């Protein structure tokens, strides 16, 4: 049994092991950091099964849960939020914050998302690049998702820049454990204050709705509200940043596709669809423990055994997506759902918001800067370490 998680084959590539497993051993055992074994599922159909089976659990206090690191094992000791819950607890808490993320709500949020993107791009243009390239991540990919989620949560305008930087520090690869932790605890402290304030004078934001609708009636306590708000912030921000950066890098790698997008920004939705399939930046979230014996393919997963269903591998499943390793924004989509946002009950709560942010970015970025170019050879892109989910640390650009 090989050690898992695997390392990416290269900066922009997924681990090389998956393709081989899908072809000769779709459901197999892998060895985790603590020496325990877990079942690795690599085929689309099997990943979908794992994501929806009622015989599988997300509760991390169950022995056998596939924690992939020492930190994950310690983090599993805290009171859980809906991300680590099973029915009926799961939807009971998730439904407390779903309103802002529904397809209808996101459609109505479009003008705000567009203004946020327009403002950040204008700021970038005014700063210019007359003295050399600027970091697309720091100047654009980071603030876009950050400002939006912070604003939706309830953070006032003047606090956005500092809070955006602090949240970045908690996941920055250059941060020391001490710094990441400090930033983490600081964001929690700040959210605690916001909850106290919104409890007194509610405004029109997520935190206020949690206070008025859940805390006051006694459905949850203040700390619960803080943790729910915290989850909404840290769950997908870093991923959004990385997806925007990867999108720009990808377009640079395939000139004709960029030419097509520039000539027709209406193709942004399909470009985003392909991006979320090709670059599965959240590939280690579909994990479970078997509550009872369950058969998957030619294997029997016994009660209390862990399972990791790779949506990354599923998105490269040749049986579902023709020429899976080819990035094609004009891809002819099959009836099967690509799995960039998961599947089943737990499917990303912000899938629609995320897609809206990405679509707004890629339908506007090259209209603003038609000559935007990465200022370093593409082969020198600074990607996240290979033993981590795919992403980009910084991206020098000129325009
Ligand atoms: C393009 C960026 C994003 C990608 C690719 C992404 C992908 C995912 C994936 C794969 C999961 C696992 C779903 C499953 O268990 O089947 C997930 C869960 C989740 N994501 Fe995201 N996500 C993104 C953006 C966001 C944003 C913007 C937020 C916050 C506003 C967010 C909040 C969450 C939460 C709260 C969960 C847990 C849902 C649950 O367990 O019920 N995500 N996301």
């Amino acid at each position: 049994a090989p050690s898992f998680p695997f390392s990416r084959a290269s900066g922009p590539e997924p681990p090389a092991e998956f393709a081989k497993l899908r072809a000769t051993n779709p459901v197999s055992q892998v060895k985790l950091f603590d020496g325990s074994l877990a079942w690795l599922v690599t085929k689309h159909k099997d990943v979908c099964f794992v994501a929806t089976s009622e015989k599988l659990s997300k509760v991390r206090t169950r022995q056998g849960f596939p924690e992939l690191s020492a930190s994950g094992k310690q983090a599993a000791k805290a009171k859980p939020t809906f991300v680590d819950m099973d029915p009926p607890e799961h939807m009971h808490q998730r439904s407390m914050v779903e309103p802002t993320f529904t397809p209808e709500a996101v459609k109505n949020l479009q003008p705000y998302i567009q203004r946020t993107v327009d403002d950040l791009l204008e700021q970038m243009k005014q700063k210019g690049c007359a003295n050399g390239p600027v970091d697309l991540v720091k100047e654009f990919a980071l603030p876009v998702p950050s400002y939006i989620i912070y604003t939706l949560l309830g953070v006032p305008f003047n606090d956005l820049e500092y809070l955006t930087q602090q949240n970045a520090i908690r996941t920055n690869g250059s941060s020391t454990a001490r710094e990441a932790s400090a930033a983490n605890q600081e964001l929690l402290d700040y959210l605690a204050i916001l909850v106290e304030q919104r409890l007194v004078e509610p405004k029109d934001d997520i935190i206020s709705k949690l206070c008025t609708e859940q805390v006051k009636p006694g459905n949850i306590d203040k700390s619960d509200a803080v943790q729910i708000a915290f989850l909404l912030l840290v769950a997908g921000n870093a991923t959004m940043v990385n997806m925007i950066a990867l999108g720009v890098a990808t377009l640079a790698q395939h000139p004709d596709q960029l030419a097509q997008l520039k000539a027709n920004p209406s193709l942004a939705p399909q470009f985003v669809e392909e991006l979320c399939r090709y670059h599965t930046a959240v590939a280690l979230a579909i994990k479970r423990t078997a509550k009872e014996d369950v058969m998957i393919g030619d294997k029997l997963v016994r009660a209390n055994e862990g399972i990791i269903a790779s949506n990354q591998s599923a998105n490269r499943d040749e049986e579902v997506f023709e020429n899976p390793d080819e990035f094609n924004m004009n891809r002819k989509w099959p009836p099967q759902d690509p799995l960039g946002f998961g599947f089943g009950d737990h499917r990303c709560i912000a899938e629609h918001l995320a897609k809206a942010e990405l679509t707004t970015v890629f339908s506007t970025l090259y209209q603003k800067f038609p000559d935007l170019k990465v200022a370093v050879p593409l082969g020198k892109i600074n990607y996240t370490p290979l033993n981590r989910d795919v992403g980009i640390v910084d991206l020098p650009v000129i325009f």
